[PDB]
């Protein structure tokens, strides 16, 4: 679920999902279209192309547990949908760990009319 996407970026990066990362380039937050404008925001198309894998499961809604084993995230056992939403979302957090580095303040609050391209998940 959103919840706790949220408080895992949270976890990883030391950044809130609100506003940090749901108003970011052209893929994060709220996103349908354009070349992401860096890695990040790459991070979220890979994630949002992941979702894209599950027609048939609820992520914004549907609650999975996971555990820290030193660091490293472990995903519990649940439902088919909450493993793979939960591997889903582990993979964005980090994702955005590895590219903290170049994160870049232009890109929050990005304008849709910029956002232009094509790409496939
Ligand atoms: C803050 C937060 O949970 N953001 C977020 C979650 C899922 C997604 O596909 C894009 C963004």
């Amino acid at each position: 679920s959103l919840l706790e996407f949220g408080k895992m970026i949270l976890e990883e990066t030391g950044k809130l999902a609100i506003p940090s990362y749901s108003s970011y380039g052209c893929y994060c937050g709220w996103g349908g279209k354009g070349t992401p404008k860096d890695a990040t925001d790459r991070c979220c198309f890979v994630h949002d192309c992941c979702y894209g894998n599950l027609p048939d499961c609820n992520p914004k809604s549907d609650r999975y547990k996971y555990k820290r084993v030193n660091g490293a995230i472990v995903c519990e056992k649940g439902t088919s949908c909450e493993n793979r939403i939960c591997e889903c979302d582990k993979a964005a957090a980090i994702c955005f760990r590895q590219n903290l580095n170049t994160y870049s303040k232009k890109y929050m609050l990005y304008p849709d009319f910029l956002c232009k391209g094509e790409l496939k998940c």
